[PDB]
Order: C-alpha cells, then structure tokens, then sequence
C-alpha cells in the first residue's frame, strides 16, 4: 500500500534490471498574482535497487526527512545512488521534462539508449545519461508519474504497463 511498496514491488517484480524506481507526486500551487493555479510534479517517494503553504511545507519536510533518512545513513558514492540523491530535491512544472511531458499529456515516455536520453532534450534524460543510465521512462498514472531508469539498454517490458496500472490506478 505505500508508495515506496509499490515502488519495490513495481521493479523487484522480475522482468529486466531496473536501477531504480521513483514516484513523483502532484502537488499545486495557488499564483496570486496571477489567479493561477500550477500543476507541479516533486518526490513522492522512490526505491533504488541498484546495479549487476501547509502543503508545500509538509512536502518540503518530508523531503528534508527523505533526505537525512537516505544520508544518516562511509564508502563509495556510485553515479546512479548520486542520481537518486539528486532527484530528490528536484521539482517540475507541467508539462516540463520528462515527468512534466508524461503527466501533461497523459504520455509514456519511453528512451532507450545513451543517444535517447540526450536525444530528447529532456535535462533530466539529459542528467541521467551524465551519470550512466542507458534507459529512463515516465509514466503518467491518476495522480503523477512513475520513473523509471536503468543502466541497462531495456527497449520492452510485457508486463509494464499492467503492473504499472495495478499499482497506481
Ligand atoms: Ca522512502
Ligand atoms: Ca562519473
């Protein structure tokens, strides 16, 4: 039932080596000077496997807990755990990046390959690429978008799709 469980259960549910898996959450934001109200994507939560305003505060907060709960905790720092740690501070406007592109226009978004991930032009496909994903996809469900990224070149999951929907629709 938590986000995190089904994040697990999402990649540890066999098919090909995902890195990781990660949540990233609806929330929105009232412009008063404006009269808009903006759809903004940031961490849910997230599971890293590994290789082979009242709502804005408690966001904020359980990132800021996400964040020492990941630190604390003296051995090496590997490029995808960097990655990982460096997703969780990261928001998106709708409709920008990959997560911002899924969740807009209700896409998946599915890049497979070093040229992919540079390729779209997305910056976090972009950053990804920088710290060795080869695969990354978002997935838009009911309320955000499922990420997920490998260091592996993964171009078909069957099951994907119906996990995916299962776990969070
Ligand atoms: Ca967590
Ligand atoms: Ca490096």
């Amino acid at each position: 039932d938590t986000l995190q469980q089904r994040l697990q259960a999402l990649i540890e549910s066999a098919g090909e080596n995902w890195t990781y898996a990660i949540f990233w959450q609806i929330s929105h934001d009232f412009d008063s000077s404006t009269g808009d109200n903006t759809v903004i994507l940031g961490w849910g939560d997230g599971y890293y496997k590994g290789e082979e305003n009242t709502a804005e505060q408690e966001h904020r907060k359980r990132v800021i807990r996400e964040l020492n709960s990941l630190i604390s905790g003296d051995e090496e720092v590997t490029d995808t755990e960097w990655f990982f740690l460096v997703s969780m501070t990261q928001s998106f406007v709708n409709g920008v990046g990959l997560p911002g592109e899924s969740f807009l226009n209700s896409r998946v978004i599915w890049l497979s390959g070093s040229g992919a991930l540079t390729g779209s032009g997305c910056e976090r496909a972009g950053q990804g690429q920088i710290y060795g994903l080869k695969t990354m996809v978002c997935i838009a469900t009911q309320n955000g978008v499922v990420e997920l990224g490998s260091s592996e070149v993964i171009s078909q999951s069957s099951d994907l799709m119906h996990k995916v929907n299962n776990l969070f629709n």
